[PDB]
């Protein structure tokens, strides 16, 4: 059978490189995933990142922090890339989201074979079904409005 | 009062930058563009880059290559960013072509404000109106300008049906 799942990141990007802060990811069967990277350089943060992403990050000792391979790891055991189920990816307005999960392998080319090339765009079906009204920058927050707004909107 | 333009770009991706090649649009009512970057380095090409994509492009002494800077603002005009007509975005899938046609104004925050900040995709329109049989991928789909006026072709199809 096919298994949703619904995304989204933090990042600083600078238009050459897109270094990711965090990730999270909601399947509709409830399981939730959630990283920090150890990787990104603070440093690089704009105004805007350093001022609204940066302060909602864990504290420095949690366990949600990990690096980009764990990341990786802890992502193919998430989407349970090794069994038969198929994966569909979501996010709204997601081309650099795309873009950031798919690099924590390396070229799109290094994607395992079951994870698609392509994210689903959840604003297109959204004005696709009229737009109809939704409810009113943590990733795992967000990820989880994803999955809220694709249940009404299909509802 | 909106404009829909189709778009395919070709590029070296590497896992950390998308170094575009081409970039081709066609807008709904007929106007065309395509621009091959003078600033990509061919030697970063991977084989399949080097194989389906390097040899479509066009000759050196071609006006179509251009600067980076040069595209960007050829795209400024040929999307009339500062038109009263909203800008609609397709490609076929978006994300990878999507940032790179974005990363022309630099970072997301200098993307012009009537760009919009996502693409439409046709695959996932296609899919959605229940994969209808499509015709054959036409002779040259890695020159981008041709995947692009393809992509025109198919969203028509897709939307001329009887639904
Ligand atoms: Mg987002
Ligand atoms: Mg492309």
């Amino acid at each position: 059978s096919m298994v949703r799942y619904f995304y989204d990141t933090e990042f600083i990007e600078d238009g050459h490189t897109i270094e990711l802060i965090s990730i999270g990811v909601v399947a509709e069967d409830g399981r939730e995933y959630y990283a920090v990277s150890t990787e990104f350089d603070p440093e690089r943060a704009g105004s805007w990142v350093r001022t609204h992403v940066l302060p909602k990050l864990p504290p420095p000792a949690s366990q949600l922090w990990r690096s980009r391979q764990q990341i990786r790891l802890d992502l193919e055991e998430f989407l349970r890339i090794d069994g038969t189920d198929s994966i569909e990816l979501w996010a709204w307005v997601g081309a650099y989201d795309h873009v950031a999960l798919c690099q924590l392998w390396g070229p799109m080319t290094a994607l395992p074979p079951t994870v698609p090339r392509f994210t689903r765009e959840l604003r297109q079906l959204w004005e696709d079904r009229g737009c109809p009204r939704m409810p009113p920058h943590d990733a795992l927050v967000d990820a989880r409005d994803q999955l809220r707004r694709f249940r009404l909107i299909t509802s």
